[PDB]
């Protein structure tokens, strides 16, 4: 296990659950993924242009809402667009993403 290692009994390597889901091409979607990007975290975007299942899938998950985007950090709901921009702003994001 040649490296430097960092140890405090972490066990099994896992990390911040980052979840969008999106269209494309929707311009509050868009916003949302720049910042996710500028932050540089690893993130999974759903994006469901056309899809109706898909959306009802999220809205079962997003209190109902079917606005777009709608993201979740390690499964908790943080809302939309306005959302996350409002918790940076805060300087509230960077914890949430673990930093």
């Amino acid at each position: 296990m040649r490296g430097s290692h960092h140890h405090h009994h972490h066990g099994s390597a896992v990390s911040a659950k980052i979840e969008i889901y999106t269209w494309s091409t929707c311009p509050f979607c868009m916003r949302a993924l720049a910042l996710l990007k500028l932050k540089g975290v690893e993130f999974q975007e759903y994006c469901i242009d056309g899809d109706n299942e898909a959306r009802e899938a999220m809205a079962a998950r997003a209190n109902g809402k079917r606005s777009l985007p709608q993201i979740f950090i390690d499964d908790q709901h943080i809302g939309g667009c306005d959302d996350i921009y409002a918790l940076d702003g805060a300087g509230k994001l960077d914890p949430l993403l673990h930093s």
